């Protein structure tokens, strides 16, 4: 399909994974200095 979707919802769901992404990325950069 290519209309029944909702980009405004897909992205809105992405910004979510971004929340924890800070932890994951934080652990990466945090371990780098480890």
């Amino acid at each position: 399909v290519f209309h029944a979707y909702s980009a405004r919802g897909v992205r809105n769901n992405y910004k979510s994974a971004v929340g924890p992404a800070d932890w994951v990325i934080s652990a990466v950069r945090g371990f780098i200095h480890g």
